[PDB]
């Protein structure tokens, strides 16, 4: 059910055409691009406080993508590969980035010399490429993740890049709260941690199918990538130690939760910040005072403008009621309506997205009765949406308990779990699921082989 | 001389890095990014009065890249191609895409349908790759041409896509007065149009090694890739005719030409609206009434931000003098100083980055002062930039006289040309070097055969 929700809203709302003659690459149609752009802007504000913007190539040869031990091993078959440059045959063939650790790290040990430098935190917003899953799933498990952000950072202490790991969990519950975008941290299990690293933390939303999206992650790389790629630095004293990295990253995902979470039966419900309009203000109009009721709207508009909103008149030459469908399926937060009655008496009509509530306000402060509707959108759509979430969060006992409430109500399984890579693993084969992460707390016996169990662990059917 | 300034300045001001382990890649740092992110500002502000800005794929397969005739000829060996998918070896090359034409046109037969729905106006900030001479240079010739922004028009009337040709020029033209870049409009010779094009308009600037840049191009396409890729419309009659098309582009280039161009002996000089800061506050201090110094500076900065300035504030414990010549070296236009003295008058210096001019103002009003200051730094970077170009383009009569002056002088050499290929492929081999473009205008002879010469031609050593 949700599935033809979301491709039908995909292409009514013109998000991204999928019909490219390769599967797995889809094309972002105007409406997408501006979503994914105000998307940008949020995740940007917050990124640009204390980190620096690059932007590395999009190739990696041979010899430094498989400079890796694990690394390489994770992505072997994933990676795409150019061979030839014209007719002529590369002498070194070349990989598209699936991310690019193996590209920015050995630019970094260039980088990187005295303890002054350190601490460096950078991130880029590009495009990856990843040759997986026969299964295809438009923002959410694409071959060429379109919108892929990753950040990476170096530090002089392993205490340091702790330190970081968390300020990146604070960016990221920033990030998705702004989006009105719920979500489950925790410790992914050290089998699925990212190729290489010490450990993996990853941020998990629940699809209204109830499955689980992973929209989020978060690796410490304590100085193995450093070793590996020569990135030493000199200590205050004169010595040479290698550095300790941290590294996280979202994708187009985060756009298809958006889309998802506060989707609806009338369309897109949007985040105000996120909408391609914040405000629409459509004219009623039957050729009776029109000219005044124009004037009236543009007036607004312009006024609109100059106090910082994405306002948009739509004055096209249809019936008012198509124009409402339009704006509502899109997403638009506020619709402004104005006809001959409201206007003379120096009022209009507010009507609400996420709610339906159409209230009356004086076109005399109405930029300040917009301001606190838009604050009050995302608080119910942020809201409503943590309560969907928890609800589906239901604690299991028993393994058997696990399968029953899964294969009926679908969303995540709580429970105490020993921690144990055979045992976990056994969890997952017979319940058919996988084991989100955990998180530490007291004690109790594993639901699988009732041994002591000193995580709290959380499983489900994932994307 | 300029060869061995650009490449210092690019890693002094910390640009980009070349040091990438393949040729004709190179990365974007921190400071240069911030450039590149302005100079899109701008880009953007104009293109979308009019563009819907889109995000197609980056691969393109053999089949739709090969469906040209001239412009699969035009990038036969010249595409990057990805063979192989992991260890298997994909059943259908993909190639990097050159240019979108053979990935945006087969949607396009798709997106359109009723004249109702032209004209549609595209584009996008992509990355393109092209495998081309092993001459690599920094911004100006690259493997991965990182800001290829190309944009692609659909039209009903052969007529009105001449129109859009008319419009890009000028938006060209605004774009690069913007950044204070002079530049040649000319019609390029029937051999050198875009693969495939009716006819193609570009437009070159002068560098200060007295070479000539290409730094946007206008195509105008008629129907020849409609019918290509059958992209047809409904007439209000009922008929179904080929749209007209034209597409136009520039490349980081245009940030190599507004380094190089206002370049400088102290390092860059940038517009106001590119510099990474449009105003650094440097507070002057010896340990007397410092404490009323700093809140001095810190109260201006924030004054200025919310002013809508791109202000930094460098409280950094150095040398004033090390702090000017970092922030002169990397172009901030404005240089705002405080100290014990001027404070305590309610006055600062205001020193400038294209004249040297250290002026004094009240900082009671200082918001407009400096606003000021900007725009004459633009219309005076602009304007000697005019001056130095066109100082440089010299009229021949004689393909000697030709001869001398680009040897001696270097520069762009105007003349009468018949406009006949075999007599332009004389002309350039004979003089070696390239025949940028023509002009319309009255006739005379062609300086090469003295036959009726009916355009206003130009030539040049170029990059
Ligand atoms: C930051 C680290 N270098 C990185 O690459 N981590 S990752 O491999 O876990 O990817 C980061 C995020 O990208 C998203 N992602 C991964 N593969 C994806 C795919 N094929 N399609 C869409 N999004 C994907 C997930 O939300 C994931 O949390
Ligand atoms: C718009 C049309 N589809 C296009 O591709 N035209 S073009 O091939 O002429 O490229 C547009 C612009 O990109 C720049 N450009 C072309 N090849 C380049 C390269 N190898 N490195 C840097 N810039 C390049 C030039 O300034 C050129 O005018
Ligand atoms: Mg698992
Ligand atoms: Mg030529
Ligand atoms: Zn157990
Ligand atoms: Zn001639």
């Amino acid at each position: 059910e949700f599935s033809e929700w979301f491709h039908n809203i995909l292409e009514e709302a013109e998000i991204i055409d999928q019909r490219y003659p390769v599967k797995g690459m889809h094309v972002w149609m105007p409406h997408g691009f501006m979503i994914r752009k105000n998307t940008l802007k949020i995740l940007r504000r917050i990124l640009d406080r204390d980190h620096e913007e690059v932007l590395f190539p999009l190739l990696v040869p041979e010899d430094e993508l498989a400079k890796e031990a694990i690394h390489v091993k994770g992505f072997e078959d994933e990676v795409y590969w150019v061979t030839h440059g014209g007719l002529s045959k590369l002498q070194r063939k070349l990989a598209l980035r699936p991310t690019s650790e193996t590209v920015m790290y050995p630019m970094f040990a260039l980088w990187v010399r005295s303890h002054t430098d350190l601490p460096m935190r950078f991130y880029q917003v590009v495009n990856t490429f990843r040759y997986e899953t026969k299964h295809t799933r438009p923002l959410i498990r694409v071959r060429e993740i379109t919108t892929f952000k990753e950040a990476h950072t170096i530090h002089a202490t392993a205490s340091e890049a702790e330190e970081q790991v968390e300020r990146a969990v604070e960016i990221y519950k920033e990030f998705f709260n702004s989006l009105g975008i719920p979500y489950l941290i925790t410790r992914r299990p050290p089998w699925d941690k990212f190729p290489g690293s010490e450990y993996t933390v990853a941020f998990d939303t629940l699809m209204p199918d109830g499955k689980t999206l992973q929209i989020g992650t978060v690796h410490n790389l304590g100085q193995t990538f450093a070793r590996t790629f020569e990135i030493k630095f000199e200590t205050p004293e004169g010595d040479h130690e290698y550095v300790h990295q941290t590294c996280y990253g979202l994708s187009d995902r985060v756009i298809a939760s958006v889309i998802a979470i506060h989707g609806d039966e009338s369309g897109l419900c949007l985040p105000p910040d996120v909408a391609a309009h914040q405000v629409v203000i459509v004219p009623i109009i039957f050729k009776k005072a029109a000219e005044e009721v124009m004037e009236a709207c543009r007036e607004l508009r312009s006024r609109l403008e100059a106090a910082g909103f994405r306002v948009h008149l739509d004055d096209r030459d249809i019936r008012a009621g198509r124009k409402y469908y339009e704006w509502e399926m899109r997403g638009v937060p506020l619709r402004v309506e104005i006809g001959p009655r409201d206007l003379e008496k120096g009022a209009a009509v507010i009507s609400r997205r996420d709610t339906g509530e159409k209230v009356t306000a004086d076109l005399q402060g109405i930029e300040e009765t917009l301001r606190e509707l838009m604050k009050d959108i995302l608080e119910n759509l942020r809201t409503r949406a943590w309560e969907r979430m928890e609800s589906e969060i239901r604690e299991a006992e028993t393994l058997e308990e696990a399968s029953r409430i899964v294969d009926e109500k679908r969303g995540i399984i709580s429970f105490m779990w020993c921690g144990e890579e055979e045992c976990g693993m056994d969890v997952e084969e017979k319940v058919r699921v996988d084991i989100l992460g955990i998180q530490e707390e007291g004690s109790g016996t594993c639901i699988n082989c009732g041994r002591e169990a000193p995580y709290r662990a959380y499983l489900a059917r994932t994307y």
